[PDB]
């Protein structure tokens, strides 16, 4: 099927700034959340699971359909935990009942970004909720027990080269593993609701020891209480991954916009834009405003 975006009836930037900042605003209110950590990062796995069930074969799946909210893929066991960001934006979406789901479920993780200082990541307005029979089925997004190979290879169904993979993989700077959830247990980074560079920094100078986690699961520790997934660290046993996760850790501002521009992408697959359609909008943070 095509999925043509369709901008909600009569709005515009300034509607959608609205929504930004009742998100950014809640955002910085319920800052308990996860032992402080913020909501900030599971905002942006949501962002993420609901635009990568997309496959560019079929133009099935994707972030246009906002389908999450059905249960077959809001209990798909690898969106274990995604419950909570769905939950922050429920009061959001009732203040706001005219932005489609897929529309906010993307502008919670753009907003997410943002506001823990990361890069600006232009957004499109548009996406349409389709009927509960357009849902995914589960097992489209990726294993993390798997190597390089399975990575590259997994990421091609969303069009995404080396460079894009290896900087998608940077958000892992943000929250952590949880045990219940994945089977996985521990954060990447000390600063894990602060949008930067270190995943990469981490996964090159710390000291890392493969291990078996409480779930009997394998993970790289560092002695710091960090971890790597074995899908994280196949990022510097492959030579060519190697050298794009040396040139990130070198180059905080290139990252950013690397970054950026893969995530935009991955949360736009699937969607046909007018010719006429408005341009991407780029939200200014509360800070720039002054809120
Ligand atoms: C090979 C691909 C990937 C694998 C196997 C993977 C796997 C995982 C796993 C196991 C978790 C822990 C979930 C939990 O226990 O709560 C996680 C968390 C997370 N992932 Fe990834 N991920 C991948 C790619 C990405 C990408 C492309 C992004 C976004 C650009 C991303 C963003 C996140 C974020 C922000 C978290 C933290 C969630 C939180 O703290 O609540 N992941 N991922
Ligand atoms: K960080």
């Amino acid at each position: 099927l095509v999925h043509v975006a369709s901008v909600e009836k009569g709005r515009s930037y300034e509607d959608f700034q609205k929504v930004y900042n009742a998100i950014a605003l809640k955002l910085r209110e319920d800052d308990e959340y996860d032992n402080y950590i913020g909501y900030g990062p599971v905002l942006v796995r949501l962002a993420w699971h609901t635009s990568g069930t997309w496959d560019k074969h079929d133009n099935t799946g994707g972030s246009y359909g906002g389908t999450y909210r059905f249960k077959k893929e809001f209990n798909d066991p690898s969106n274990a935990g995604l419950q909570n960001g769905f939950k922050f934006l429920e009061p959001i979406h009732k203040e706001f009942p005219w932005i489609s789901s897929g529309d906010l479920f993307s502008l919670g993780g753009v907003t997410a970004v943002q506001e823990m200082q990361g890069p600006k990541i232009p957004w499109r307005c548009g996406r349409v909720d389709t009927p509960e029979d357009t849902t995914p089925d589960n097992g489209r997004l990726p294993d993390a027990d798997k190597d390089a190979d399975y990575v590259r290879t997994f990421f091609q169904r969303l069009n995404m080269n080396d460079r894009e993979v290896v900087a998608l993989s940077g958000a892992h700077t943000l929250g952590k593993t949880h045990l219940k959830n994945s089977g996985y247990e521990g954060p990447w980074t000390a600063n894990n609701n602060v949008f930067d560079n270190s995943f990469y920094l981490n996964l090159l100078n710390e000291d890392w020891k493969l291990e078996k986690n409480d779930a009997n699961n394998e993970q790289w520790d560092s002695k710091s209480g960090y971890l790597q997934l074995p899908t994280d660290y196949s990022l510097i046993q492959d030579p060519k991954y190697l050298s794009i996760v040396k040139e990130y850790a070198n180059d905080q501002d290139k990252f950013f916009k690397d970054f950026s521009k893969a995530f935009e992408k991955l949360l736009e697959n699937g969607i046909t834009f007018p010719k006429d359609a408005p341009s991407p909008f780029i939200f200014k943070t509360l800070e720039e405003q002054g809120l």
